[PDB]
C-alpha cells in the first residue's frame, strides 16, 4: 500500500542514522530531563485515550512487526536489519493514520511539555549530525503520505461485559487490596532505577515476551482496559491514587485482557521477568509499605487469580 | 493416656479446618496487627517463664512431635496429615498440664493486649466458618481433658554451674560484644522482613534443624538458658537493652545449651541457615552499627567458641 | 646486599608474632579509630609524594614480592611462609632506603594524627605481647640498617607526554562526566563497608590482580599518575572535589598506565573484580547521584576506553 511503499523510502533516508543510535544505552529508562510524575502522567494519558481510538488489528500488526524485529538485531548498537526497521515503520505509519491528527499533535504537545530543551542536541551529538537530519528530512516525507491516508473522526468506546464471572471477583480483589494501593508511593523514581546484573539486550528478551502476549490479545479487552485506565486517571488524588470504584474496573478489565490468552503465553511472561527480577525488589517494595496490607492484597490476588485462570 | 486420647477426638473435630487453613501464608510472619515491641516483650516473657516452669522430657517430646509432623506436610496449604496433627496437639496437651494454670492465662492475657480484635474474624474470613467452629469446640471440650491433669505449683529453677570454664569465657565475649549489643536498634520492624527469595516451605527446612537442635539439648541447660533471659528482660532500659551482667549470664547459659549437643547437630543448623540467608542481610546489619565495634564482637565471638568447641 | 641480610635477621625476631596476627579478621578494612576524611586525605597524600619519589625498579620489585606472598599463605591466620615474609620486609626496606628521611617521617606523622590512641594496644592484646616486643625490638635494628643506605635527596617528576591521543580523548571524558563526579558523597563510609559474601581470602585473591598488574606498568607512567593525584589533591573544594583541569590530568595519566599494560593483564582485574562484586553495589551508588549524569559519564568512558584500547 502507500504507506508501505513510502516506508521504504524513509528507510532509504534513515538506516543509516538508525545504525549509529547506541540502542543499549541505559540513559533511555530515565525522563527526558528532570522527572516530574504528574505532569509526565498527563502525557501517557494522551498515549492512553490514543492507544484507545486505534484500530486495534493494526495495533496487533504493529506489535507482531517489533516482535520480528528483535529476532534480527546485531552489533554492539543493538540495531535491527533494514527490512525490520522498513516493517516496523510501515505499521506504525498504519496505526498513526486510524488516529484522527488531533490525538497526535496532543501526545507530541504533552510530552514536549516534559522534555528538556536540551535533549535533542544531547542525542544529536551522540550520531552523525548530517545522518540525522537526512533521516529527519525523510521522516518529514514520511509523515505527508500518512497524513493523506488518516481518517477524520476517531473510533467508538469498546463494549464492557457487566456482572461476568471476572468483574464480580474484580470487586472483591480491589476492597482487599486497596489500603496496599494507597500506601504505594506513586510520585517516586524508583521505578527507574535499573535491573541488577541486567544488560539491555537480556531486559529486551523478556520485554519481547510481552510484546507477544499483546499482540495474541484480544483486541476489544485491550481497548477496554485502556479506556478503564483513561478514566482511573481522571479520579487521582493529590498523592496520585485513583478512586477505589476506577481501581476495581481496572482490575476487571486487566482480568478479561489475561483471560483471553492460553496459560503458556501469559507464562512465558512470568518466567522471563522472574528471569530478571532479583529478590531484592519485591522486598524493597515491601518495606516500603504495611505488611499486613501487603500480605491481605497478595492473598487477595492469588484468589482472584483462580477466577480468570477458569475463564480462560 | 487421658490425653492423647482426648487428642484424637480433637482430631476429628478440626482436622477439617487445619486442612482449610493457607500455612504457607507470610502474614504469619507479622506481628498481630500494629508492631509494639515493648507490649509484645512482656508477652514473650510469659511465655519464657511458663518454657522454664515445664517439664523438660515433654518440650522435647513436643518438639520432636513438630519435627516429624514437617515431614509430612503435603498440598499446597501445606497441612501435615491427620496423624500428626493429633500427635502434636497431644504432645502440647501434655506440656500445658505440667505447667500451673495462672502461668498458662499469663500467655494469654498479655497475647490478647497486642491482638488487634479483628485479627480472629480475618482469619476465620478466610477458611469455612462452620469448620472453625466445630475445630473451637472441639479445643473447648479438649482442654478440660487438659486440665484435669494440670499440676497446682510449679516446678523448681535449674540447676547453674559456677566459675566453669564456658562461664569465665562468656565473661570476656560479653565485656567485648556488649558496645556492640548497645548499638543494635532493639525496637526496629526490620526483624519481620522477610527473607529474599525464600519460600516458607524452605524456612521451614531450616527451621526443622533448630527443632531437631532443641530436642537433643540438655533439658536442665535448656531451662537455665530461658530463666537467664527472663531475668534479663527485667533490667533493660528504655532502648530495650538488658544489663552487662544479665548479658554475661545470658552468654555463658546458651553456651552450655551448645555444649550439650553434639558438633554436627550444629553444624546442621548453620548449613541449613547458610543456604536461606541472603548475604546482604548481615551486611544491612552492620551498616547499622559502628564497623570497630562489631568486628570486635566477631572476634570476640570465634574466640569463645573456641571454649565451647572444647567443653562439646 | 645489606638490606637483605638485615631482614633475614628481622625475620628470626618477628616471625612468631607474624603467626599470630589473625590476618583475616575484617577490622582492617576501617578507619584506625574515627573516619576523618579530610585529614586522612593528608596522610594518602603524603603517601603518594613518597610513591612518586620512590625507585620506580623497586616498587615494582616489592609489588612481585607480595604476589609472591600471597601465594604461600596457609593456616587459618593467613599467614605468609617465613620466606616469603622475609622476601617481602627485605623490597620494602630498599623502598624505603630510595627515599629521603623526611618524606617517611611525614607519612608517619600524618597517620599519628588519624590513629586512635588506643589501636597498638588492642592489637597487641590480640597476640602473644612478648612477641610482638620482640618483633618491634627486630624492626628497630632493621630500620638502622636502612637508614644507612638512605638517599639524602628525591628523584625528579616524571615526564608527561603533551598533546597525545590519550590526553586528547581525557579532556572530552573529563567535561563529560565531571558533573557525576560532583555529585559523589566522597566524604562517606559507604566505601569501608564489606563485600557481601566475600572472604578475607577471595579479597585477597582479586587484589593479587591488581598487584600484579602494577608490577607489569611503566615506572614513569605509574609516578606520572601518582604526582596528577598529588596535584589534583591540592585543588579540592570543601566537599573534597578536585577541579576540572586536575581531573582531566588524573583520566589521561590513568589512561596511560591502562595502556602500559597487556590488554589479558587489564581484563584479569575486571574479571576477578567481577566475581567478587555484588551486583547491588553499582546500583546503590548509582542510586546516590543523578542518574542522567551517570549515564552521560558512563557513556563517555566506553567512548574514552576505544582511544585506550587502540594504545595500548
Ligand atoms: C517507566 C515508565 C515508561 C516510560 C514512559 C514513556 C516515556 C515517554 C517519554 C519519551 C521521551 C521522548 C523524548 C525524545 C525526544 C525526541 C524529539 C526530537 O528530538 O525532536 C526533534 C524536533 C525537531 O526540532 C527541529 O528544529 C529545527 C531544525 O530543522 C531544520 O533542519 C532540517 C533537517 O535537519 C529540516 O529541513 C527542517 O525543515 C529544518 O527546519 C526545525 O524547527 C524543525 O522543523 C524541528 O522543529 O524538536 C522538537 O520538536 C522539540 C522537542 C519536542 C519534545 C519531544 C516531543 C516530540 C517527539 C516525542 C513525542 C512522541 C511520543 C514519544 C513517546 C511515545 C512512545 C514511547
Ligand atoms: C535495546 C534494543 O536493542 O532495542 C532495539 C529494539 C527494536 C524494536 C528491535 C529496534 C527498533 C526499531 C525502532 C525502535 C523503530 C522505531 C520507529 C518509530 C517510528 C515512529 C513513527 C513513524 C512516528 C510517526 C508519528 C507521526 C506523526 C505524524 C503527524 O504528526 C505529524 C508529524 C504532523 C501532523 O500534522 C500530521 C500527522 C500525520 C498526525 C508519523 O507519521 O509517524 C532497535 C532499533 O533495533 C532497538
Ligand atoms: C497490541 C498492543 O499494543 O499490545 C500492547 C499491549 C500492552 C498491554 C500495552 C502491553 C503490555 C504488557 C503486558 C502484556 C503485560 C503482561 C503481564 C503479565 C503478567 C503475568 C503474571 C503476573 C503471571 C504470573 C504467573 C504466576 C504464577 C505463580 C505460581 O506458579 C508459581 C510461581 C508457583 C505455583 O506454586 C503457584 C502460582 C501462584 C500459580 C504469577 O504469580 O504471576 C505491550 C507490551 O505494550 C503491548
Ligand atoms: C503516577 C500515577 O499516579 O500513577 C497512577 C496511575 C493509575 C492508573 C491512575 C493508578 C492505578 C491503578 C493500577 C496501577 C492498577 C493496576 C492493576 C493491575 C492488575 C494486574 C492484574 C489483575 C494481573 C493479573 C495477572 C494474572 C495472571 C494469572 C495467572 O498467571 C497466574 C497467576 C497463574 C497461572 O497458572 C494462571 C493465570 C490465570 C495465567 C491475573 O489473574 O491478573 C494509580 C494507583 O492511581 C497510580
Ligand atoms: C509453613 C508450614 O507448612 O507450617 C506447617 C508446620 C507444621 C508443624 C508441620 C504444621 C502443624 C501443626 C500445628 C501448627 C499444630 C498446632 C497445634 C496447636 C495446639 C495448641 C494447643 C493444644 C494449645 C492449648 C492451650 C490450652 C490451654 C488450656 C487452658 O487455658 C484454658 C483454655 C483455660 C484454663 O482455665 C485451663 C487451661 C487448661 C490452662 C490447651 O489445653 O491446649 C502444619 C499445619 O502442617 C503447618
Ligand atoms: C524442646 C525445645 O523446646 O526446644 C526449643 C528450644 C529453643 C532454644 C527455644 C529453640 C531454638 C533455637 C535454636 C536451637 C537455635 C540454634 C542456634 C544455633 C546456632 C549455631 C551457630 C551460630 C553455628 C555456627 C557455626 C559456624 C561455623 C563457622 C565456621 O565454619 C566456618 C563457616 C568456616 C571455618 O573456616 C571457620 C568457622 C568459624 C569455624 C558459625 O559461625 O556459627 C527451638 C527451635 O524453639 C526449640
Ligand atoms: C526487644 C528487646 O528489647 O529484646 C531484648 C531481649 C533481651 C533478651 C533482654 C536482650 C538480650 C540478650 C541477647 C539477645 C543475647 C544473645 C546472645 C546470643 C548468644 C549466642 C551464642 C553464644 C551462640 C553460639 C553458637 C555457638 C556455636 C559454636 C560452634 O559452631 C561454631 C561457631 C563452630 C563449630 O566448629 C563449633 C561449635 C562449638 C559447634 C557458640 O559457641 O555460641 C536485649 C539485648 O536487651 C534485647
Ligand atoms: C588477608 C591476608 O592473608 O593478607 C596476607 C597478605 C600477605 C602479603 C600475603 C601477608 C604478608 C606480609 C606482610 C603484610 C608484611 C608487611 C611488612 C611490612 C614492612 C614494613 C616496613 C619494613 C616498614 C619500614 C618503615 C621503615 C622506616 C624507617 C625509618 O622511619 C624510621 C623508623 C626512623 C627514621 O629516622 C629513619 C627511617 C629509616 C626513615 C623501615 O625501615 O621499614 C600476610 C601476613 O600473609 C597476610
Ligand atoms: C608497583 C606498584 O606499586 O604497583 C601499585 C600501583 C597502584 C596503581 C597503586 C596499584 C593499583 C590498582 C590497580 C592496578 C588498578 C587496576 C584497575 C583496573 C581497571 C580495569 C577495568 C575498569 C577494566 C574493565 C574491562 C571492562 C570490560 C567491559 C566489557 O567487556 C565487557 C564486560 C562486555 C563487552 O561486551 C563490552 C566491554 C565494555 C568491552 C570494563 O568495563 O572495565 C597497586 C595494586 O597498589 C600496585
Ligand atoms: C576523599 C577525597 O576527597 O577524595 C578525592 C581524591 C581526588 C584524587 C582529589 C579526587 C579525584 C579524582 C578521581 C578519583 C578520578 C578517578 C579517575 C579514574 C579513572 C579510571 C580510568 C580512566 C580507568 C580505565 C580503565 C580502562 C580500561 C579499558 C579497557 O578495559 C576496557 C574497558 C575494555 C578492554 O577491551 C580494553 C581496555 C583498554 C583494557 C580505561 O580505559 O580507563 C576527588 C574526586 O576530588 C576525590
Ligand atoms: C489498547 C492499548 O493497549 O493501547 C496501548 C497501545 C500502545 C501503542 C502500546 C500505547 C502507546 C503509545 C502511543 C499511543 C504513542 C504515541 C505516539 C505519538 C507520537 C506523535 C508524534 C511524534 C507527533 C508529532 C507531531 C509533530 C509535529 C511537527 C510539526 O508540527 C510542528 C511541531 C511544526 C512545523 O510547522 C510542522 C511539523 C514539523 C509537521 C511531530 O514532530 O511529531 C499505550 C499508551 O500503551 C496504549
Ligand atoms: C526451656 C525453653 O526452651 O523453653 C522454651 C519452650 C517453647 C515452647 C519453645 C517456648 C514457648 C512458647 C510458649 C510457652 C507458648 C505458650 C502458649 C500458651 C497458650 C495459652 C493459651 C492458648 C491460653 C488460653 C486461655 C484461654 C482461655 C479461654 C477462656 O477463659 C476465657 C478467656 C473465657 C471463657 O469464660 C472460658 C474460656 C473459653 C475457657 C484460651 O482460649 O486459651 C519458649 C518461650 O521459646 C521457651
Ligand atoms: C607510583 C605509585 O604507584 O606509587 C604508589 C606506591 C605504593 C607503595 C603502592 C603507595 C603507598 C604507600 C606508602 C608510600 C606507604 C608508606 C609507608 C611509610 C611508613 C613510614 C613509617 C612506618 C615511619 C616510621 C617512623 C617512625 C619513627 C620512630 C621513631 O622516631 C620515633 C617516633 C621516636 C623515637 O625516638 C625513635 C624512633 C622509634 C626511631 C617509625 O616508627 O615508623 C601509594 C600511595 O599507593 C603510591
Amino acid at each position: 500500500d502507500e504507506i508501505g511503499d513510502a516506508a521504504k523510502k524513509l528507510g532509504d533516508a534513515s538506516y543509516a542514522f538508525a545504525k549509529e543510535v547506541d540502542w543499549n544505552n541505559g540513559i533511555f529508562l530515565q525522563a527526558p530531563g528532570k522527572l516530574q510524575p504528574l505532569e509526565a502522567l498527563k502525557a501517557i494519558d494522551k498515549m492512553i485515550v490514543m492507544g484507545a481510538a486505534a484500530d486495534p488489528k493494526l495495533l496487533k500488526a504493529a506489535a507482531e512487526a517489533h516482535h520480528k524485529a528483535i529476532g534480527s538485531i546485531s552489533g554492539p548498537n543493538g540495531v535491527t536489519s533494514r527490512a525490520d526497521w522498513d516493517n516496523v515503520n510501515a505499521a506504525l505509519g498504519r496505526v498513526i493514520a486510524s488516529v484522527p491528527e488531533n490525538m497526535v499533535m496532543d501526545v507530541y504537545d504533552s510530552v514536549s511539555k516534559i522534555t528538556d530543551p536540551k535533549v535533542p542536541a544531547y542525542m544529536k551529538s551522540l550520531v552523525n549530525g548530517a545522518d540525522a537530519e537526512k533521516a529527519y528530512e525523510g521522516f518529514l516525507a514520511f509523515k505527508d503520505v500518512v497524513k493523506k491516508s488518516q481518517v477524520t473522526s476517531a473510533a467508538g468506546p469498546a463494549t464492557v461485559p457487566s456482572g461476568d464471572k471476572i468483574g464480580v471477583a474484580a470487586q472483591q480483589l480491589s476492597e482487599a487490596s486497596y489500603p496496599f494501593l494507597k500506601e504505594i508511593d506513586w510520585l517516586s523514581d524508583v521505578y527507574m532505577k535499573p535491573l541488577p546484573g541486567v544488560s539491555a539486550q537480556q531486559s529486551l528478551k523478556a520485554i519481547d515476551k510481552m510484546i507477544v502476549m499483546g499482540a495474541q490479545a484480544d483486541g476489544n479487552a485491550l481497548k477496554a482496559a485502556a479506556e478503564a485506565h483513561h478514566k482511573a486517571i481522571g479520579s487521582i488524588d493529590a498523592t496520585g491514587v485513583t478512586s477505589a470504584a476506577d481501581y476495581a474496573a481496572v482490575n476487571a478489565a486487566l482480568g478479561r485482557v489475561i483471560a483471553s490468552v492460553p496459560k503458556s503465553t501469559v507464562m512465558d511472561v512470568y518466567n522471563a521477568m522472574a528471569g530478571v527480577t532479583d529478590t531484592s525488589i519485591p522486598l524493597n517494595m515491601f518495606s516500603k509499605v504495611n505488611p499486613l496490607d501487603a500480605n491481605a492484597a497478595a492473598k487477595a490476588f492469588y484468589t482472584f487469580k483462580d477466577v480468570v485462570q477458569a475463564a480462560q
